[PDB]
């Protein structure tokens, strides 16, 4: 069923809450035993948001391999994403270790450091060229190379250096800065523009490791980003795009991380983003 028609039918009936609860009820439940070990309590931002054991990212160290991060592998779309929480003061070194070990090219950030008067994630990247950051626990150095500030997003060039081998890589930081403190954006235009900028960079492409995507918990805004990307890509892949079922794509992604899309308003916004994905694509 063509999604703009499914969309108008749900809107006219005001049944967003009922669709959303059906998804919550059918979503996968897998064990998260490593996340709940007492040694890992200070590595988790939220007690109710954990990575599944089967899909968790492992740090390449013998001490403690744990980070709150999941590999989302979309087989038909041929895309992979790592979804993670906003780093904590004690996990900033783990975060950059993961970026290094997984060979990621891009980091996508969908939150501000402070929202609603509280801290949503650590200041994990340098704000001035001449004041670099050293992570002594993981032996990495991070330098700001350049910054491009636009109305709805900022793009940064960073240099990550493995101090053990003296190898360096360029990491692109894509920071969406205008998601509102409450609710979802009124138009998906600036979000879609942002997604197209990440794609243009090469960050989502198979010649690199998976993109790292985060918000505060790494399930809501982060879920919307990967759901919209996978949906529009599948429209160019299939002989009939009308066959792309956003609810079925979301349940597939929820096999790899719990809780993706946190509200009925985010579900509606993700439908809207994929639907309004038409404009600045096929037709006009
Ligand atoms: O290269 C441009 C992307 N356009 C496709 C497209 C359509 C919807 C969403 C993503 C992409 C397309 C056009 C006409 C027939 C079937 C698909 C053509």
């Amino acid at each position: 069923m063509e999604m703009e028609k499914e969309f108008e039918q749900i809107d006219k009936s005001g049944s967003w809450a009922a669709i959303y609860q059906d998804i919550r009820h059918e979503a996968s439940d897998f064990p998260s035993r490593v996340a709940k070990l007492p040694k890992n309590k200070n590595r988790n931002r939220y007690r109710d948001v954990s990575p599944f054991d089967h899909s968790r990212i492992k740090l390449h160290q013998e001490d403690n391999d744990y980070i709150n991060a999941s590999l989302i592998k979309m087989e038909e779309a041929q895309r992979s994403y790592i979804l993670t929480q906003g780093p904590l003061p004690n996990t900033v070194g783990h975060f950059w270790e993961m970026v290094w070990e997984q060979k990621s090219r891009g980091v996508v950030m969908l939150n501000r450091v402070m929202e609603k008067g509280s801290l949503k994630c650590a200041q994990y990247w340098p704000q001035k060229e001449e004041k670099e950051m050293i992570f002594e626990d993981t032996n990495l150095k991070l330098t700001l190379i350049s910054e491009d500030i636009k109305s709805y997003y900022t793009v940064r060039q960073l240099e990550l250096e493995n101090l053990t081998t003296q190898e360096t890589r360029e990491i692109l930081h894509f920071h969406y800065t205008t998601w509102p403190d409450f609710g979802v954006p009124e138009s998906p235009a600036s979000f879609l523009n942002f997604l197209f900028k990440v794609r243009e960079s090469g960050s989502l492409s198979p010649e690199h490791g998976p993109v790292v995507v985060h918000c505060s918990a790494g399930i809501g805004r982060s879920g919307t980003f990967c759901l919209a990307d996978t949906c529009l890509l599948l429209m160019d892949k299939r002989k009939d795009p009308s066959s792309v079922d956003i609810k079925k794509v979301l349940l597939e992604m929820r096999k790899f991380r719990m809780g993706l899309i946190q509200t009925a308003d985010q579900l509606r916004f993700s439908y809207l983003a994929v639907i309004e994905g038409a404009k600045f694509i096929m037709g006009d």
